[PDB]
């Protein structure tokens, strides 16, 4: 990737600053040009790429620097002497290694590279290894304790004892009640192959990695590491076996589970800092199932889960800054970067000032959802799609070929556990104009930021001015930010929300506003977030539902904010309470048509179908060739669809590959309302008045907006949306 | 009409222990009780038919018949209290969430001296909120209606009698003021000496949830009732506490049957028929999910007009186990006027004093969870089949007076979380048929388990019997003396204690024979505080007759996290190597031997089984592999040394995957297609502790044992296993 980057914020209002951070592998400086993005789907059968060049609002040329991406989580303890004394050195931890086949993985190390002094305790398929620095002249001392370690809890340690002149390296299985508990040690004569360190041997202490030139990132859980300077007053030594004058450090990971800090409990207070956001709020060895909430039982959660592909905050220097001029209208923009024929875009949004709308409509860019899906390496970037990317001139870089940009919460880590965090402080290839997600046999295969530009393009063509706010903005400002608008429109797929963003949308309905839910599968998953950890989103896929992975029992509560994660249904807030329909069926990326219930034309809101002949409509579009496709929502009175709901149309004839949303099932033959599951395979367009003054219009299909521009913006789907927004702006 | 039925206080007793039998008999003649040992309880003409050993010379009696009633519907009784009110008047109210207003008058709170026509009652209905005041011996009661259309939401309800201003007020206000059209209604009526301050002789019990005139059982949640002696609803916090007659906080004692009064009057009460505690109250906002650490979010109780726990029937006779009566499955045959019933119980061996090499576990937790399951399938054809086969004559579908199963919904649509064993349990009767089985007997649980006990006796295997309740009490020590432990056809429901007894038994070096399907799936809650009650909350997902509400996942009885054992980090495969993977209709199919299996260890078990198929027959759905199926899953803990000896094939299309094993409708947790779940796998493996495990992973496996007079491949297979396990 010749040039890429990211921004610190994804939105800013008048007078606010966005910092852009670029990494470029060219020897020449790069150019940045401000553009407004109009249409981002490069399918020739569609409107194609469309920008408004705004080079005179902002343009620059800036020096190029190759900034690196370094995945893998670990903890650093800084400002510490080299551990050890003339009596010796002891260090250990309780561990659960989840992926020993991936090579040397360091539990704990302290390594002064220039002086070749220090220690390292690693695990691998060969067992437990101690590496001791031997000075300028000699290769490192290395002691292996051979053992076959499984994905289970172990105590591991090493002890250097000068008095008896021995090095001990040992591992013991924590649960003694199993058939064959592992207990091995290796004893080796010390023989002045080690001596007490000098003040200049000092170096940082790492947990989870080794810094001897950063490598050997650990996979799995680590709990209660400690370091001692003397013998205690065969079994594994632990922090409690020592008098506190021998303890160099004993870290208890249960303290500060919503922070990046690891606390030392000795009077030394040698605290440390986690890098690249490993997973806290996970079970530790004391967990027995009587406690499920880390907030009231921290001792059952005294572990951290490290992953050699964790990625959060690249730390890239800022190359240029941008302040929104008070005259620049609210909208979807990007900084176009250029070097040596290569392009990238840094997308961002200009947010209207609070209470000072610039248009009657406001669009919500579903950045929480974009971030949850960021850099989803789907394993689908094959020959046909790689070739399709060039023919259409689409964005060239896919996460499948570029694993250095990290994973999406829809991926698994290298140890097979679910990816619970997604950072926006890294290049987000999936949030790029012209990016293709699927090799769509019948359309463009576009999603999220790119699919949403179908709507923004259609709005501008049909003469609707609109402002833009993001999920972060609703998080910051609440319902007050939406209140001034005659209508709020969502993207194609607002899957991910916090209670604050749900509350903003609800409070907007209560203010009397109109809500146009123009997507499918909205309001499904909770995310967690925190002021302490900006730029990170947390997803825990609890209980059930349609999910790329399952959270483990007892790890259902978010680390960042302490809230119960998973499906919004599992926090008593169904989609149908917000928008009258809810996720009911999922299939492949293919669309179908709607059939008007013409009974609707008489009933309230049926005038919305004025100038749509029927009975069917919408059998076309840039997303799978059909206005009702991919993921579908339908009414359910038992989940809170209001009694005054007017079902205006219902989709039919999807392929057999469409199936029911698991969380709507009591069994494979019965839904929660005790219907057959096949009645879930349908998208229902509904309209209803909220009783607050305004109304709701919901389509319940992710591909609905992919039909808007069909046959040069003249089609039944375009007529329907014009009708809705004309109605909503009276 | 059920002429004679009854139940026992306990379902098992060891030497020197007593079982009390409680009978209701509608005959004017006395009934006889006779001890029998149950051999085979399946009345299918094509099978071994009913089979008992009469033990009338061990115990027989004759007893007077008494018609004892069944009275469903939960409520709270506060007794030993004066009649509420003062010369200034009377105020009473509560926060409620009514779940079924169409079912008629439902009493929030009442105190009614019937002889004196004195007291009050506040009720809700589709017509609104009604006050009834006693008016004295000569006159019918005063009634004040406040008309309103109430939905399933939280409301404050009240009435206030104020003599100074000569007004009666009845009112209801919707708790959530932020909704579009919040309900606020009241009715004002002039008092005019139509009510007067109570006298000491007007005293009577104060009820919450029903009226004693017992009728008008309430459906829904009640929170913070109280009594004191523009406009807003009065609440307990509005009163000086010496004007407060009582204010109950349901958050205290959530794991008890007691409701606490917070005034110095301490007018506590006792819940009847086991209403549902540990449920959300009005303050619940989603930040708390555990009642044990956030009681203020759970200060409501959910009443149901069909709750039923503890009939309170008097004991008619008792039986003490003689040291000479061997451990086994017995029953008390009741007899009067041509009518028969059976009261089943078990004789449990003494701890540490085995009487046989084998011990069988009667899965009484599973029986109880399914007790009196009214399936809606007792139609002409099955009613006709029941008479022809001479089967047990009474079905829950015809007798709602015996209450529901945890597989039913209450009349308000909420899940049935509790099942009492202190009531007639029609489904645990010899000869009771559950299904109209086109290919067999349609038998389940206690009756299906007797397929196995009959086969054991035929083949010369002596065996002792313990129940789930026994493992709860005694643990692995009760199992240790036996060379093998055998399960029933379907040990679905378990506690941490019963799982631990079986696991600890494996670690002691024992042999385990899992002869069923869908075992070790659901958690139950229980407590010594409430003997005879079992609790089920169907949390998260899985194949479930109903879904628990978010935030109500912890048991009231024991504070434990309910639902699937998977959701408490204990898969079936950790215990028996296979786990629930497919569910279908009551139909069985055959197994196919895995050709590798005969070579590696445990392959001798297939000795003298031709193959490659076997077991395409049986009294349960016509096949040894049917109904609910278990299979291996390495990701769920199937031990690496597991030997898959056979695998079922050719189940009907109606068979589908276990929901909790799915990440989506096209992928399992191990990322395979769901169709690979549709299979029963018989496995064998060594535990590493000295003994081995044999699991069949099929509910209908033992319905094949007696096929062709006990000579058949399934019978050969089980015989091989048990001789191996008893060497």
């Amino acid at each position: 990737i010749t040039i890429t980057g990211y921004s610190d914020v994804l939105s800013a209002g008048p007078g606010e600053t966005v910092e852009f951070k670029v990494s470029s592998k060219s020897p020449h400086p790069f150019t940045a040009e401000l553009v407004r993005v109009i249409h981002a789907d490069p399918n020739p059968a569609g409107p194609g790429m469309r920008f408004e060049p705004l080079g005179q609002v902002f343009s620059g040329t800036f020096a190029s620097f190759d900034k690196p991406l370094l995945p893998g989580s670990f903890a650093r303890v800084s400002g510490v002497p080299a551990a050890g004394s003339a009596a010796g050195l002891v260090a250990g931890a309780r561990i659960r290694p989840t992926a020993l086949a991936r090579g040397d993985q360091c539990v704990m190390s302290q390594w002064n590279t220039a002086r070749h002094a220090g220690f390292a305790l690693l695990v691998s398929e060969r067992g437990l290894e101690l590496r001791l620095g031997a000075g300028t002249g000699e290769p490192p001392v290395c002691v292996l304790c051979a053992a076959r370690l499984e994905v289970r809890w172990y105590d591991v340690w090493f002890a250097i004892d000068t008095a008896s002149n021995r090095i001990e390296v040992g591992v013991t299985e924590v649960d003694g009640s199993v058939a064959a508990p592992v207990r091995h040690r290796t004893l080796q004569m010390l023989d002045a192959r080690w001596r007490a360190p000098h003040s200049d041997d000092a170096a940082d202490l790492l947990i989870g990695a080794l810094e001897d030139g950063r490598r050997a990132h650990f996979n799995g859980q680590i709990e209660a590491p400690f370091v001692a300077d003397a013998l205690p007053s065969y079994a594994a030594p632990r922090a409690s076996d020592f008098s506190t004058d021998a303890l160099y450090a004993a870290w208890d990971f249960a303290r500060g589970i919503d922070t990046l800090k690891i606390a030392d409990t000795t009077p030394h207070a040698r605290h440390g800092t986690l890098q690249n956001l490993p997973t806290r709020a996970v079970r530790s060895s004391a967990w027995n199932g009587r406690e499920r909430c880390w907030r009231t039982a921290p001792a059952h959660y005294a572990a951290i889960h490290f992953h050699d592909d964790d990625l959060h905050d690249a730390g890239w220097s800022t190359d240029f800054a941008f302040t929104v001029p008070a005259t620049l209208k609210s909208g979807a923009y990007a900084m176009r970067l250029s070097v040596d024929g290569a392009t990238d875009y840094l997308p961002f949004y200009v947010r209207p000032e609070l209470g000072r709308p610039g248009a009657p409509l406001v669009f919500v860019a579903a950045t929480y959802t974009y971030q949850a899906y960021a850099n989803y390496a789907r394993g689908n970037f094959d020959a046909a799609l790689r070739d399709k990317v060039g023919r259409w001139g689409a964005y060239p870089h896919n996460p499948d070929d570029h694993p250095e940009v990290g994973l999406a919460t829809y991926n698994l880590h290298s140890d097979g556990s679910g990816v619970m965090f997604s950072s926006r402080l890294r290049p987000m290839l999936t949030m790029r104009p012209g990016f293709l997600t699927f090799d769509d046999s019948r359309g463009s295969g576009c999603r999220h930021y790119i699919a949403d530009s179908h709507l923004l393009d259609w709005l501008e063509h049909e003469g609707f001015s609109f402002d833009v706010v993001t999920d972060d903005d609703l998080e910051r400002f609440g319902a007050a930010l939406l209140e001034p608008y005659a209508a709020v429109l969502t993207g194609t797929h607002p899957e991910y929300h916090t209670a604050a963003t749900l509350d903003a949308l609800a409070g907007y309905k209560r203010s009397g506003g109109n809500l146009a839910y123009l997507g499918g599968n909205g309001f499904y998953w909770r995310v967690g977030r925190s002021e302490r950890v900006p730029g990170a989103l947390e997803v825990r896929r609890t209980e059930g539902g349609v999910r790329a992975w399952a959270a483990e029992a007892g790890e259902y509560f978010h680390a960042l904010d302490g809230e119960y994660g998973g499906l919004w249904r599992s926090s008593a807030r169904t989609p149908q309470q917000l928008v009258g329909v809810g996720f009911s069926s999922q299939g492949p990326f293919e669309g179908s048509h709607y059939r008007v219930l013409d009974a609707a034309r008489s009933q309230p809101g049926g005038s919305l179908l004025k100038d749509i002949a029927g009975p069917l409509f919408g059998g076309y579009g840039l997303s799978g060739g059909g206005a009702a496709g991919f993921e579908l929502d339908s009414t359910e009175a038992a989940d809170g669809t209001p009694a005054n709901v007017i079902i205006l149309a219902r989709s039919e004839s999807h392929s057999a590959a469409f199936g029911p949303a698991l969380d709507a099932l009591l069994s494979h033959t019965a839904t929660r309302a005790r219907k057959t599951p096949d009645t879930l395979i349908r998208s229902e367009i509904v309209y209803y008045e909220t009783g607050y003054g305004g109304a709701v219009f919901s389509v319940g299909s992710i591909t609905f907006c992919g039909a808007l521009s069909h046959n040069d913006y003249r089609n039944d789907v375009s007529t329907l949306l014009r009708n809705v927004l004309i109605r909503f702006s009276r």
